């Protein structure tokens, strides 16, 4: 991994829209601060409604029909994307750098995990634009009948700020390799790293209004987007409370198709046969992973009676020796929360179990006095009706439940409202079988935990999320199908 | 076509939930009507909220991990929807009669059209049960990916007047293939025929509580449905405005999966090089066809001006020979409209074109004093901004309109926030290709109308619909993939 | 299971071409023996390269352009296929019993098995018949690329007697839910039950020239159509070395398609921690069912040093307990072997393991001096060098071999000319995924054997075959695709 | 298109196997000549059976399981095949120089057409690595059927000389990009660009063995290929002559896979109603492009007697002003024969047509007495049983045959024993769609010849193929099928 630049320079902080990059209407600005220091790293252009129906305009034009865009061969959507990856990739150095100065997560991370699958993401969309086939279909009746797989138009995207440079991959992947246009909207936490993108996005040499980014705020630009009468797809990653004004905006406008990747409260299930050290580890990385800001983080591991007690022993150590820092140094494991809202968050969460009456197995306090650190805090002897057993904390919080049957850890783990993914570690082929199969979740990991595949569809299953992201199912909801039925004169097989 | 029963004896007019009959929980009871006469045929039992909540607990139930349906083979899936053809089948003739005597429609069609189709729709999905795979992929390390499609779990069915057993089948097909268990809604004006498949459904050998038929009213049992919290999925046909209403609904609650199929006012485009007979007959059913109470009716039938006044002259002639009267005449091309409130509405559009300046060419008024019946009015001369040019009328009400070009008729075509299905006649195989891509239309006729196949989708573009449902398509709102990532020794190709 | 009746009257014996019954050009027929008395049944017409012609003729001329098997309904298809089902299962006992009679395996298993997935093969394959849909291709340029999945065209299918209705039904299922037209070769030594199904198919409907079932000698009749000039497609499933034959036949006239299903040697590998009494019951169903006559038998029992000797122990208790006998006795676990002539190749095969040196545990002789009877033989301390441990035996001779490591298990396994199918049998998750990737067979069974699925492809990796017989991967064969590439006045996505 | 190097420097004339470049086990060698000049460009190594055997060994070695090979990630393959095109683009200019010089087309076109069909088919290959899923099947019983699409093994592939570099990328696209390993053998009249292309492989970073190129004879090195036992498939371009050789080797020795690109005949049917202009000059294109040497050739040109006469003295005049010449002239549309061999075959052809009594219209012979050129040739009033009527003559010899009715033109042109591609020129729709899917051919194109696109697959009805070379088809014939089936505790949808 090259030596960072602990202070990259900011290049862009405007709105961009018709590959231009131009102030908010209002000429008003946000400050984008560094988690670490909880200094202002510089001022973004504050989009809103004005400026988002600006860039609508801007991303019909470019989808009407007989439009540069339009025009393009699927295959040239492939190679644009791929160039747009070669961009990442010449720069990847300087993306993870800026990646973490405003997201606070350790470089080694943002330049080996996120930069990799970010490039890993677009590459893999880039290879299927001319490949998502329509049908031809044998219907009744001297007809020839077949389906157009054709782009659904302008897609609304609104992202989050725990994986800034990967969700907004994950969203231009399969709308572009599908021929759709965007307007997407980035989180004020951390509105930088996809800025730039932007602009590389320009240089790969995509038409203009292809893909506008404005960066703003939530209830301001990502309202204005979802109720948005000429927006004809909205894709929403975020908090299932938002989630619910998504579909509500939706409904109450334009009826335009809805997508949702919302919270989770994920069960990471031990049995008694599981390798302990690798479990131990991995139900570390499950929950601990990102600052705990990963909304599939293993955030209820259920531990078999028989093994608890050493798995509960264990996680305390591996929690206690997890170096907490700054980003940019090599050793640091944990960096800071995105802000001191989350940071207070958090805070409230481990106030609220230690007052539920649970056990503080890891000191549950600030790390340090300048950025947002927050310890590595581990509650043993959790009950289910506890409220950090309920609710998504997105912090370094780790949950350690007990359990004694199959037949109850299902039922428990299953008994929540959210169903994003599920984890299950043991060496008995029936169990691993019997369980991924009973698991209401998303995503079901036998022996492992977040690994994610361009090429593996991911999602929730109740009020955490709607549609999959990733792999072919990732193209389902960039897609709208006609049907075209020509009478011929006369059908033969 | 056998003779049918003029009167054919209604055998059940309750809520239909295990496999079960009984009365709403008020004991309330409403009337159903026979649009013909105007008289009450009988009452059915109202159902309620109180009435859904019990389905939906009855649903739940059904579905529970380990119970008959889920640990059903696929194929037996298929068996039960082959029987429960078979049992339509064999009582074609009274379904046919009793689908007339509630609805309207000829009884001819009843019986050669809506129970054709109902029969090719079920006999079509028997076959996907054991067909509709999931995948292993490719996935980058040391892993086995694969993906599970999965039942989403209980659907809430909403359907309407104008097709109530095809309405049914296109519902019940796809979802009971798939493994879901169904709460049905059934239209009001039209709950007989449905209710009597329901006890088919439990001849069939379905296991109780899979499928529950609910007879009742929209804001009340259909909204209890929509905004319900332990629903996953939502499939409504009906009007865009209530559209809206279902897809609010789902995001105030539940943020259950929610599929569309809603209103339209598709454009009927003849090309001056058309086969006239041809395009006159097909224009002419394109828009009457089901007493013009079709979603995807060609309510704009724009013609060349070149041949614009001898088209004119032939579809008033043929829209003056059409034959009005007894649904049970072998000799009645049109029945009555499904009831008054129908009856008004309609007639309320043909005082507006009347008032809009519409030439009236065929005489727009009732056409008897005893059912709902109104005479094939053609207007002449239409203008886009007419009233009666932009609103669904839903009603023997045609509309012919001028124009020139084709550019200039695409942009007209598709100037309109429907998008549910289009047509175009021509014998020029470049203007065919040309406008089946350019038109915004789920589905585009060429040289043909309301050619539907089990296999082939439907759906609509903009505000007439979000989802397809017939074909390999129908099926995929009906499942929830799941993935499940296992860690191997070491992956090999 | 119905009381079969012993002695079932065979209703036909001659060729079957345009839904007629004939005698051979030459009036010539050949003789039926019934395996379990040794007597001739009756007399069937023994078709040859002239009937073969004939027949081929027939097929071509309902496979021309314009007839009513191409003109019909992929939809129709199907209802032909399960009209077929029902006629079969109409006639299950009396085809259940005239399979025993002239197969010899017990009537318990010609019912409650071989009719059983009959009715689902075919069943399962009148599903496909309106869902092998083409594509609509994203090609390059001003275009409009699809491809149409046409029938390849006149199928030759070729079968042998070990499952007589069974292979049938695979060949028929997939051909003509396909639309394609059958000229097919029966096995001489069980000619009866197909010839009846014949005549259902007559009854089911079927166009003439559709089906031709022609009863005969290999290189007589099954020859002349691997050879023929206007034979499109060739599937046949019968010995290795026949198979050969049939490749080089297809190269040196017609260059026809070819697919061939042919012999094995399947290995059953049993790991230390295997539940023994599981593995045991398998292993000796994996190697004695339908007497030792199936392609996919585990002629290769490999047990883990561990557990050999207990292994051994059990299993040849339960081959000294297995029941061979009369067909029609409910008691009867193995009936005799189809005919002399295999009746003494699997004694010559028993002779051959005493002369190699091994350790013969259950007797190998004959079981009775009337049938083709034989002595469940169970040879323990085997050598992959040994000649009953590298031919395929096709008898009731079961062969146990002793190892140590996977890494051992897999080389031995793997190192074989043949790969049908392999087994494992363990609880561990990670040796069954390790095994069923590193094992060379085209199924791997992992805790079970012999389990079979309409859904599920099977075939060969090496000299066992050439393609895969069920599910979606049956009609890949059975398909011609041709590309139609349109030029359009301007392509839009 | 840039300046090109009229004598490009050769490079590599050797045997390529582990990435190493060696002499032919014999030192022997063959010389390379220059169709223009008709003189000796070069030597390169004479590989036979044992330099065969060898390649054979380095790739099996190659596949082996726990190979960096088997062992990658298959969008590292995607990645590896990315990394190629790029170096193939690199070299561009040098390399349609080479591809010009050893072949004889025009340098425009190798740069343009040929080296862009290159890029674009191995581009559009590397998308498909990661996406060619295999399934999960909802099979009968407590089992969990899955299928897993892995390599076919070691894949030996002959190609011919009229597209070396495009033949060859056709051939490794779907092979690398399913993880299978090649043993290839590349045309004795135009091997230099294919060995060049094989240190590019190198230099990608293909592993030692995966892609190894052995320049030599057909009946030498080609035969090693097609016989050898450990070639698990043959895939084989050229003359339907040898095709049969490919597929009796095939049979007589492993029963290895084999598909077939063979001859063709296709017929060019003009239609009354047709662009005169357009399908003039496509008519010209059709057969005329790349020296007439392309196996799908507009060889037949039918054409309707109403515009019969016209269409010949257009399609005479195009002919007679056809540049030939020096295939390094910006101004040259047709470049020399191959090689004196087909120089003489064509003429023979020529003698032929004139004989069999033939309205030779464009002068028949030699254009130079240098090169091998021959002037483009014209045959008016063709009869369907003259020779050049009926065998592909590979060279600038047009045929214009006359037709009256639709029924007549569909017997005629499907009266062949070829059916690799054909052509329709027609406005009209219905006849379009009609002849479309009546022609017997692997490709119809509809106003358009010769669109191909690496998107839609290619292939032969009859004597002309055997398996698609395009698209996922392409993928098809590369992957061997497992099926693994699972016990499990309890199955549930």
């Amino acid at each position: 991994v090259p030596t960072p630049n602990q202070q990259p320079e900011v290049l862009y902080n405007q709105i961009f829209i018709n590959n231009e990059w131009h102030d908010a209407v209002s000429k008003k600005t946000f400050p984008t601060v560094n988690p670490s220091t909880g200094d202002v790293i510089c001022h973004v252009a504050e989009g809103d409604k004005a400026d988002v129906d600006r860039a609508v305009k801007a991303a019909r034009a470019a989808f009407q029909l007989g439009s540069p865009w339009r025009r393009m061969d699927a295959s040239e959507r492939g190679r644009l994307l791929n160039r747009l990856a070669d961009l990442i990739e010449r720069d990847r150095t300087y993306l993870a750098a800026l990646e973490t100065l405003d997201n606070g997560k350790p470089y080694i991370i943002s330049y080996l995990v996120d930069l990799d699958m970010v490039l890993k993401c677009l590459r893999y969309y880039a290879g299927w634009a001319d490949k998502y086939h329509g049908k031809t279909i044998p219907i009744d009746g001297d007809y020839f009948s077949y389906t157009r797989h054709e782009p659904v138009g302008v897609c609304g995207q609104i992202i989050p700020w725990n994986f800034p440079l990967l969700m907004q991959a994950w969203k231009l992947g399969p709308a572009l390799a599908t021929g759709n246009v965007v307007v997407m909207k980035v989180a004020e936490q951390t509105p930088l790293t996809a800025l730039y993108v932007a602009n590389l996005i320009k240089e790969a040499g995509f038409p203009p209004g292809v893909v506008n980014v404005i960066p703003g705020f939530g209830p301001t630009a990502g309202a204005a987007i979802a109720s948005h009468e000429d927006v004809d797809k909205v894709a929403f990653t975020g908090s299932t409370e938002v989630g619910h004004l998504i579909q509500v905006a939706a409904g109450k406008s334009n009826l335009k198709r809805v997508t949702l990747e919302i919270g989770g409260k994920s069960p990471n299930i031990i049995m008694s046969d599981a390798d302990m050290d690798w479990a131990v580890e991995q139900a570390h990385f499950a929950l601990f992973f990102n600052q705990g800001q990963c909304c599939c983080a293993g955030s209820r591991t259920f531990v078999q009676e028989d093994i608890y007690a050493e798995f509960v022993e264990r996680s305390v150590a591996r929690a206690k020796s997890r170096v907490v820092g700054n980003p940019f140094d090599s050793r640091t494991e944990q960096g800071p929360q995105v802000d001191e809202t989350q940071f207070k968050k958090v805070l409230g969460y481990i106030k609220s179990g230690k007052e539920e009456g649970l056990k503080l197995l890891c000191g549950g306090g600030a790390a340090a006095d300048r950025g947002y650190f927050i310890q590595p805090t581990v509650f043993g002897d959790l009950q289910d009706g506890m409220t950090i057993a309920k609710e998504e904390i997105f912090g370094p919080v780790m949950q350690i439940l007990k359990f004694k049957s199959m037949e109850e850890v299902v039922g428990r783990a299953n008994n929540s409202k959210y169903g994003l993914a599920a984890a299950v570690f043991t060496k008995d082929l029936d169990k691993a079988n019997y369980l991924s199969q009973a698991l209401q979740a998303g995503t079901v990991w036998v022996n492992c935990y977040d690994v994610f595949g361009a090429q593996s569809p991911f999602g929730g299953y109740k009020l955490s999320g709607s549609g999959r992201e990733l792999g072919e199912y990732g193209l389902q909801a960039y897609t709208e199908v006609k049907t075209v039925t020509v009478r011929v004169p006369q059908k033969n097989s």
